[PDB]
């Protein structure tokens, strides 16, 4: 293997015929006023402690981001990646003091973005000679600290020699389809000192990869399908790295509109005239009954169990989405009313056995998808990483009740309840 740089003198030949899509613009295109603006936002968000480590599953195990990170845009959004479903800190489209000011000024910064993306996307639909309008249509931007020579040994880049790595190679997950990136850097073989975005063809280690050097305001854009055609990864220098990447996110599972909908939709089989541990299912149909545990699953596991792992990263950055995590909570613990009640009628005295069987044959998947990602759940927040931590990095295991808590209607564990019915289906 083998890679290129500025220095080289095939570098711009190899971007022009192999890396096109991908465009850099040195800090001396944008404005001071935005440049400082930028800068001291980024700054006033290190001092108060806001950017964390999240606490990940990977292909089984739990592991710590080196990277700090917290994750502003439009109210209501989640960006999901690593498993770990991000919520927006949001900024102010149509809470705490001095990070409103931030948050802002990364709003102004996305208008920016925004404007430079569509000329260029302009440029190369000419080159080819609403999909436009909407790629660049950033609604969300994922920032991003490392301090070097924190990290007790960094990852040597084995394709290429290009040194220690912060990032390794990844494309960025979850994004709408041929959706630019906008990154903005800021810093303080090829040069290891001076922090470097690198570039390969996926699949790839025979054609060299790129790797760009980004000095202290510095922007790029990965333009259309590059960000899938390539991974990148970001090669570390010694002073600490801030960066901010913008991004289209697919956000149509993941806003608080959608699964307050889907809440509206699994309660509409439920009697609503008063609200109490009364509840009384309108219909049976199998297919409704199936659809309600799966809305069931959905708001706890995506929505409830996610914020509350990040433990307090959030009732420490703002409070905005406590009156709705609140609301999910108390939708779920009527859903779990609603199992119960199915959990009875199922089993009723004068029942016809076919109707019994169809209906196991409709709840089961869900109800052993419940027991499993509980089982899961509870073991991360377990974890070897998580059950030894800062007292405030340890995430929370909301919701977990006990067994005399009557409040609650069904237990925590279902597995002797699954195993109850799966032994009167198969009969
Ligand atoms: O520099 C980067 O920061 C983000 C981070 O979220 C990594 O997962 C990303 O995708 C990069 O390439
Ligand atoms: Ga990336």
């Amino acid at each position: 293997g083998s890679h290129m740089t500025p220095k080289d003198d095939e570098f711009y030949q190899q971007w022009q015929l192999k890396y096109p899509k991908l465009i850099l613009r040195e800090a001396s295109s944008v404005s001071e006023e935005l440049h400082k603006e930028v800068q001291e936002a980024f700054l006033t968000l290190h001092k108060h402690g806001c950017l964390f480590r999240d606490l990940v599953r990977i292909q089984g195990k739990d592991l710590l981001t080196p990277v700090s990170r917290i994750l502003i845009g439009n109210p209501g959004c989640t960006y999901k990646y690593l498993n770990t479903r991000l919520f927006t800190v949001p900024w102010p489209v149509k809470t705490e003091a001095e990070i409103a000011a931030a948050c802002e000024t990364f709003l102004k910064l996305n208008d920016y973005l925004q404007i430079e993306t569509i000329q260029a996307l302009e440029e190369l639909a000419a080159k080819e000679k609403v999909d436009i309008k909407s790629r660049a249509a950033y609604n969300v931007t994922l920032l991003n600290f490392m301090d070097p020579q924190k990290m007790p040994y960094l990852k040597e880049e084995p394709y290429f020699g290009m040194g220690k790595m912060a990032v390794s190679w990844h494309h960025d997950e979850n994004l709408v389809d041929r959706s630019a990136v906008a990154v903005y850097s800021y810093s303080c073989g090829r040069d290891p000192d001076i922090w470097h975005v690198g570039f390969k063809i996926s699949w790839d280690i025979e054609t060299p990869g790129l790797a760009i050097p980004l000095h202290q305001g510095d922007c790029y854009f990965m333009l259309d399908d590059l960000n899938a055609t390539h991974q990148h990864c970001v090669l570390a220098g010694s002073q600490p790295r801030f960066s901010s990447t913008h991004r289209v996110a697919e956000c149509s599972t993941g806003t608080l509109d959608y699964i307050l909908q889907r809440c509206q939709l699994a309660l509409q089989n439920v009697c609503d005239d008063v609200d109490n541990d009364d509840v009384s299912l309108k219909s049976f149909e199998p297919a409704v009954l199936k659809q309600g545990e799966e809305i069931h699953n959905e708001v706890e596991f995506e929505w409830l169990r996610q914020f509350w792992f990040q433990g307090n990263r959030y009732r420490k950055c703002t409070d905005w989405w406590c009156q709705p995590m609140a609301q999910l909570e108390a939708l779920w613990k009527k859903m779990e009313g609603v199992t119960n009640a199915v959990l009875h009628e199922v089993k009723r005295e004068g029942l016809p056995v076919e109707q019994r069987n169809e209906i196991l044959t409709a709840i089961l998947a869900s109800l052993t998808a419940r027991q499993n990602l509980r089982r899961e759940w509870h073991a991360r927040c377990q974890s070897r990483i998580a059950r030894t931590l800062p007292a405030d990095q340890k995430p929370e295991c909301r919701p977990y009740w006990e067994k005399d808590d009557a409040s609650m209607p069904l237990p925590f564990d279902l597995t002797d309840i699954v195993s109850e019915l799966r032994g009167q289906l198969l009969e």
